[PDB]
């Protein structure tokens, strides 16, 4: 793709066992910001109802695991870190720019996955249960943390 | 509410009326008028006539475009455009313009044949010309 400009037209938040919180877009673009090395940069309208938990995002500079789908809503999400950077609170709704850089799956994902999973003693079918949840939504790893 | 849309087909209207579509491996057209800069939109064509668009650019030529926004199903939106940037690739570039949409004037027609008839038309190839620039709805030379 040669673009630098892009419709976000779904956005999720991931925690660490691999949870999705999905919030319904009003609207969504997202640039990539190569002019300086400065990454992305990701702009979305919604709802009020979710002012304080951003708003607390953006007072602990909260480190986010974020997916972004782009143009199609059928499409494979996009993996970014990201912060909250700016927040404008409006009558019913509210807009966020993140600050967001690009990654790519690590290899052996998998093996990495269930290795971290099996080390915090899970077994039979909550080991089930949370590999294949985390298999799909991928959360950053542990070993990735500090 | 909706502020950020795709673009699904772009042509660019000349003075005579005629339509120059380019074909779209993508595009994406933002509304900015809060701000005050209009609507800004990027599209990917081939670069073929990669040499016709530097040309706009370093002329800062005013374009007469048309957009058609999210379907294919809907009417062209009509801007009056320049060329802000061009990034080049392989075979393809990504050009980003400056745009402000219009709406089309009152007494389009009346006036179309006036500037017609007063440039010398008549005949078969006044329908001919009327006919297309009624299509394609060109700005006319009272600019």
């Amino acid at each position: 793709s040669h673009m630098k400009t892009f419709k976000a037209v779904r956005f999720q938040i991931v925690n660490e066992h691999g949870r999705i919180i999905e919030y319904e877009l009003e609207d969504g673009v997202i640039i990539n910001k190569e002019e300086s090395g400065t990454g992305w940069l990701l702009e979305i309208v919604i709802s009020n109802e979710h002012y304080e938990t951003f708003k607390e995002y953006q007072d602990n500079e909260q480190l986010l695991d974020i997916r972004v789908v782009i143009t199609r809503p059928a499409n494979d999400p996009a993996l970014f870190e990201s912060t909250v950077k700016s927040i404008k609170n409006f009558k019913t709704t509210m807009s966020i720019v993140f600050e967001c850089h690009i990654y790519t799956l690590r290899q052996q994902y998998a093996e990495s996955l269930l290795e971290q999973l099996i080390d915090d003693g899970l077994s039979g079918e909550e080991l089930k249960k949370s590999f294949n949840r985390m298999m799909q939504s991928k959360p950053k790893l542990k070993d990735e943390k500090l």
